[PDB]
């Protein structure tokens, strides 16, 4: 695992940062 979003009941990993920061931006983004 070398990303992982670590967000509970998600946990997703990655392989690639920009995909994280991607993906993060789903748990950072209510509206
Ligand atoms: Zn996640």
């Amino acid at each position: 695992r070398p990303f992982l979003c670590t967000w509970s009941y998600c946990g997703k990993r990655f392989t690639r940062s920009d995909e994280l920061q991607r993906h993060k931006r789903t748990h950072t983004g209510e509206k």
